[PDB]
RNA sequence: GUCGCAUCCGGGUUGGGCUGUUCGCCCAUUGCGGC
């Protein structure tokens, strides 16, 4: 089926998926970009509709594997895309079902706990860093939706394969207690420099919201509160930069380095 | 005195500052956000006009220091702002003009050399990381605009006091040579892990745009270092890379040993 | 600020928030111009 008019009803339906409410109502979501579509397919997500733009290449069509295939003009593509410059390959996938029930951790896991994050770019960047550092688990507690377009783009598709689970704040606390994982709260006023923590054992790093930071209750639960030094005018670092810094310090230590 | 119409001639001139062309012509630029205005002031920049919206606080007016204060309606504010939901505190500052010529670094400086043209939002975030880690100097391409709205917003205002200088490549190479600063190229294919470099005596990190480094710079570097990537992702965001590198140097200057 | 015109029930065509701001972002809800 070929579609030209940006006013085609399917195009309005497709463009609607950029909204979290439509994703919840339909159970489906949009994945934009060849790499991102590849990663969703490779992660086992169920493709319902492949969207091909005018400058798509022959191999793109072979990705559909039985899903409906729609050709879109540059005009209709522009409406469906979340990007100033539209990608040429997109996929409508069924939202995945994932629960922490099936998750088992090894002896010394590296875990990230994200509490209240609001900016989808920050979440995507954290997921990219978690991929780089080999994080064993990412718990997203009450933040922006994991399948927001910018999470997919900023994660370069890593959101689909990463062990990342949206959880309620209370379930995060429960799961952390159940797993007996030591909690390390990252907070700018933390009493200990982050380099001075030992992360060779199992560890869960707690990161707070971009505006208000970690709730006092969560800082209290942690065994230790760590800080990343601020030597200039900024009072705080970006949440994703902080997560990366913590993950790589732990990786440094797990790669042979000694705590400070 | 209150300015209520978006069509007021003064609103027209203030909104024109959204264009770099106009900022260069007038020598003025807009800083949106109490936090950012505060940081511009504390950085020593010259406030020419303070813009106050209907919800500004009494203390906001006292920031003016003899600048003209304009009270703007929400409708006039929306025309000047770069945001769907504007700030109540905006400031028209004089564009600072800084040259590298004066700069003298100490014995063990922490320097970041950004090669290529980076997008504004990424640049802003790179400069915040640099501010956080206490970079002694940041060198960017000659045509880099450091007073765009995204650089101010994504830097959390850190760009105003940060020693960042848009310079020609030869000027950059020359400055680094004349300080005898070890150059460390960050590249995914680096021969060494970034933790293995020794940054206790001074370092100039070379980082390309989110892009790649030019080959001449990679070869000239004393060491090419990589950040380990244990999954499918082949690269990290440039701002994250910048932070990882700068905080590693800080780690080593804080008693840490190279891996 | 204000004035048409739509549209919806005369009365509405919204509130808020934001340490990544850009075809900005988030959250409750329930339009298009002119001067
Ligand atoms: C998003 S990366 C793009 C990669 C870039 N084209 C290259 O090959 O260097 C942008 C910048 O981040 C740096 N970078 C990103 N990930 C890195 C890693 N794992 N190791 C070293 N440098 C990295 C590179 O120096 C690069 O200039
Ligand atoms: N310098 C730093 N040290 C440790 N954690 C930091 C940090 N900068 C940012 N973070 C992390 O990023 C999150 C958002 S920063 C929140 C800022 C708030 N003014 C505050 O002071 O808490 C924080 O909750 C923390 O998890």
């Amino acid at each position: 089926m070929r579609i030209e008019s940006p006013q085609n009803p399917r195009v309005k339906a497709l463009a609607a998926l950029k909204e979290r409410k439509e994703r919840e109502r339909t159970g489906r979501f949009l994945v934009e970009g060849r790499r991102e579509v590849e990663r969703a397919l490779e992660a086992g997500l169920s493709l319902e509709t492949l969207l091909l733009g005018p400058k798509a290449r022959p191999e793109d069509r072979a990705l559909a594997g039985g899903a409906e295939v729609l050709e879109l003009s540059e005009r209709a593509l522009a409406r469906v895309s979340a990007r100033e410059n539209p990608a040429q390959v997109l996929g409508v996938f069924r939202l995945p079902r994932r629960s922490l029930a099936g998750v088992t951790l090894g002896a010394a896991p590296l875990v990230l706990v994200l509490l209240g994050l609001e900016k989808p770019g920050n979440l995507g960047a954290i997921l990219r860093a978690a991929d780089g550092a080999g994080a064993d688990l990412v718990l997203v507690a009450e933040g922006v939706d994991l399948f927001s377009p910018q999470v997919i783009r900023n994660s370069t598709g890593a959101v689909f394969a990463l062990p990342v689970y949206p959880v309620a704040e209370e379930e995060a606390a429960r799961f952390l207690e159940e797993q007996n994982l030591p909690l390390v709260a990252a907070t700018p006023e933390g009493e200990r420099l982050y380099w001075e923590g030992d992360y060779r054992g199992g560890v869960a790093f707690l990161l707070g919201a971009e505006d208000k930071g970690l709730p006092e209750a969560w800082k209290r639960r942690a065994q230790v509160r760590v800080r990343i030094p601020m030597r200039g005018r900024a009072d705080s670092l970006n949440v994703a930069v902080t997560a990366a810094l913590l993950l790589y310090e732990a990786l440094r230590q797990r790669s042979g380095g000694a705590p400070l």
